[PDB]
């Protein structure tokens, strides 16, 4: 169903929220090379968290789930915000902008931590 799609997806997220700390971990130590391969593990699991996404989106409203399609329309466009800053971030590690790279990783954190009340309210909609 839509709803084990969103579940699916939902740990795909948390999947990503588990790499994103051990990788500002390894940012504060200074281990460069971990934070490459984490930033690369990073950028699959958003490709394929946003897929999931627009495939929830777009069954929602095939099935003419208007407010699941409502909620799923704000949500999608905040995890654009997310992945906007996210790759930012990409840029200002390749750069060594370290300064850039820390104002990136606290908004990446703050957009999220806001988006998650809308989360929920999405898998209850579904
Ligand atoms: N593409 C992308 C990449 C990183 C973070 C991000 O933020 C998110 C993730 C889930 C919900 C809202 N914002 C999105």
């Amino acid at each position: 169903s839509v709803k084990s799609e969103y579940a699916e997806a939902a740990a795909v997220g948390q999947e990503a929220v588990a790499v994103f700390n051990t990788m500002k971990a390894a940012f504060q130590n200074g281990d460069k090379e971990a934070v490459a391969q984490y930033l690369a593990r990073l950028a699959s699991l958003y490709t394929r968290h946003e897929e999931l996404l627009n495939r929830i989106l777009e069954k929602a409203r095939r099935e003419g789930n208007k407010e699941a399609v409502t909620l799923m329309n704000e949500f999608t466009a905040t995890f654009q915000t997310g992945k906007s800053i996210f790759n930012a971030m990409v840029a200002a590690f390749k750069n060594g902008d370290d300064d850039s790279f820390e104002s990136y990783l606290q908004a990446l954190e703050k957009v999220t931590a806001k988006g998650e009340t809308l989360a929920d309210q999405i898998a209850k909609a579904l």
